[PDB]
């Protein structure tokens, strides 16, 4: 359908099991009225390449930005040359929060992700599931850092 935005960003991949350590992958996302999908960038053409996954924007219950990671290795730490940092630098992230627990994406600025946050917001408008609790920081290695609560799928602890 129409496409709202369209953007890189790098995003923290779902894993085999939770113990499993950490992968993340740039990838180019689309936000249309009724998915949020993700595809494998092809930069030489400059087109979106292969479709990898979405997202039914009816599943989502919440969209919030995430408590940044205390020491983030440098791809995704706050920048300089605007062009190059744009696609090299990650350090917003944001959560989509659905069916299977939340998708952790990072924003090159602050601004993308606000844009992002602000469109999400507004195509889950009209959602049955809409949570009024969140978890601020991500989970990680079996557990929220808000909270300890050790299921992905655990009502937030803290009020939107
Ligand atoms: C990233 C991943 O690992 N799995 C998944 C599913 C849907 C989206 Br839009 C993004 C990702
Ligand atoms: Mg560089
Ligand atoms: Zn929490």
């Amino acid at each position: 359908a129409a496409v709202i935005l369209e953007s890189i960003f790098l995003k923290r991949s779902q894993q085999k099991k939770k113990t499993s350590p950490l992968n993340f992958k740039k990838r180019l996302f689309l936000l249309t009225v009724h998915k949020l999908s993700y595809y494998e960038y092809d930069f030489e053409r400059g087109r979106r390449g292969s479709k990898k996954g979405s997202i039914d924007v009816e599943k989502i219950t919440c969209v919030e930005t995430v408590v940044p990671e205390k020491n983030p290795p440098p791809e995704r730490q706050i920048p300089e040359m605007e062009q190059i940092s744009i696609i090299e630098r990650f350090p917003y992230p944001f959560q989509v929060v659905y069916d299977e627990g939340p998708l952790y994406v990072f924003s090159p600025t602050e601004e993308l992700r606000k844009r992002w946050i602000h469109q999400l917001k507004n195509v889950i408008r009209y959602n049955s599931d809409l949570v009024q609790k969140y978890h601020p920081a991500f989970w990680i290695d079996g557990q929220y850092l808000c909270c300890s609560q050790t299921a992905k799928n655990a009502m937030g602890c803290q009020i939107l």
